[PDB]
C-alpha cells in the first residue's frame, strides 16, 4: 500500500481508539506526514486538525504540538493553522491553554521573521499577522488570569516577546539556542508592511506590563519567582532595559506582597538576591553598582558574594 493509503488506515482506526492512547497513532500520521512524506502534509492537515473538537485534554493538546511542528516544517501553514491556535488559545481547560501559550512563544517568532522576509504581504499573510498580533497581545492580558498556571506561562511568552521585539547589542548574552531568532535590530527599518518603530513601542510596552505585574500585591510566589527570572533574563539578554529591572527589583523589595512578607520572607528575599547577583555578574551592570549594590545589602548578601560577582571593568570592552 501507498504511504497516504497508510494514513487513511490509521487515521481510521485512532477514529475508533476510546482513550489517550489513540495519540500514538496520531503521531504515527505526523512521522508520515511531516517526516517521512512532507507533501502529505498539504492533505492530511484537516484530519489531524479535527482532533482539536476531541473531549479529552491530552489529544487537543497533541493538536496544539502538531500544529507547532507543522508550523516549523513548513511556515506558509500558520496561514491555515493561526485561526485553529486562537481557538485552543481560548479553550475551557487551563491546561490546553498553557500549551497553547507555549506554542504561541515558540510560533510568534517564527511568523515575525517569515513577514520580514516577505516584501509583498498577500491578503492571507495580512490575515494571519493581524491574528498573530491580537493573539500576542491577548496573553499579555492572561498576565491578569484568574488561573496561577496560565499567569506564570504568560510571563514567559511576555519575556520572549520583549526580547523578540527589542534589539541585541554588542554585549547583550544571548543563550545559543536563541541566536538565531529574530530580533529587532534584524528588521529593515524600511520594510514596507513590519513597521520597526510601531515593534519597539509593542516591546517597550510588553515590558512595562511585565514591570508592572512583576510589583502587583496579589501575585503568587510562583509567579513572582518565574517574572524575577524573565526580568534577570531581558536584562542580560537587553541590557537598555537593565535600568529598568533593577527598578523593578528594589520597588518589589521595599513593598513585598503582603500575603509572603513573613514566614515566606527568607525565600522570597534568596530568590530577589540571586537573579540580582545574576544581573550584576554582567559587565553593564558596572553603570548601576551603587544601586545595585545598595540593594543586595539590603537583602542581607554578605560583601564577599557582592565581591565575588562584581565584574572586572576588562569585561566592559565589548561596549563600554
Amino acid at each position: 500500500m501507498t504511504t497516504s493509503e497508510r494514513v487513511v488506515d490509521l487515521l481510521n482506526q485512532a477514529a475508533l481508539i476510546t482513550n489517550d492512547s489513540k495519540i500514538t497513532v496520531l503521531k504515527q500520521v505526523q512521522e508520515l506526514i511531516i517526516n517521512k512524506d512532507p507533501t502529505l502534509l498539504d492533505n492530511f492537515l484537516d484530519e489531524i486538525i479535527a482532533f482539536q473538537a476531541d473531549k479529552s485534554i491530552e489529544v487537543r493538546k497533541f493538536v496544539i504540538g502538531f500544529i507547532e511542528e507543522a508550523c516549523k516544517r513548513d511556515i506558509e501553514l500558520l496561514l491555515k493553522l493561526i485561526a485553529n491556535l486562537n481557538m485552543l488559545l481560548r479553550d475551557e481547560n487551563v491546561n490546553v491553554v498553557k500549551k497553547a501559550i507555549l506554542t504561541m512563544t515558540q510560533l510568534y517568532k517564527v511568523a515575525l521573521q517569515w513577514m520580514v522576509k516577505s516584501r509583498v504581504i498577500s491578503e492571507l499573510q495580512e490575515a494571519c499577522w493581524d491574528m498573530v498580533s491580537a493573539m500576542a497581545g491577548d496573553i499579555i492580558l492572561l498576565l491578569d488570569s484568574d488561573n496561577d498556571g496560565i499567569r506564570t506561562h504568560a510571563i514567559a511568552f511576555v519575556e520572549g516577546l520583549i526580547v523578540t521585539l527589542s534589539p541585541r547589542m554588542a554585549d547583550s548574552e544571548i543563550p545559543r539556542r536563541q541566536e538565531h531568532d529574530i530580533s529587532l535590530d534584524r528588521i529593515p527599518r524600511d520594510h514596507p508592511y513590519i513597521q520597526y518603530n510601531v515593534l519597539w513601542e509593542e516591546g517597550k510596552a510588553a515590558l512595562e506590563q511585565l514591570l508592572k505585574f512583576m510589583v502587583h500585591p496579589a501575585i503568587s510566589s510562583i509567579n513572582l519567582t518565574t517574572a524575577l527570572g524573565s526580568l534577570a533574563n531581558i536584562a542580560r539578554q537587553r541590557p537598555m532595559f537593565m535600568s529598568e529591572v533593577i527598578q523593578a527589583y528594589e520597588t518589589l523589595h521595599a513593598n513585598l506582597p503582603p500575603t509572603l512578607a513573613k514566614s515566606q520572607v527568607s525565600s522570597v528575599r534568596k530568590n530577589l538576591k540571586l537573579h540580582l547577583l545574576s544581573v550584576l555578574k554582567h559587565p553593564a551592570s558596572l553603570e548601576f553598582q551603587a544601586q545595585i549594590t545598595t540593594l543586595l545589602v539590603d537583602l542581607g548578601t554578605p560583601q564577599a558574594e557582592i565581591a565575588r560577582n562584581m565584574p572586572s571593568s576588562k569585561d566592559t570592552r565589548k561596549r563600554p
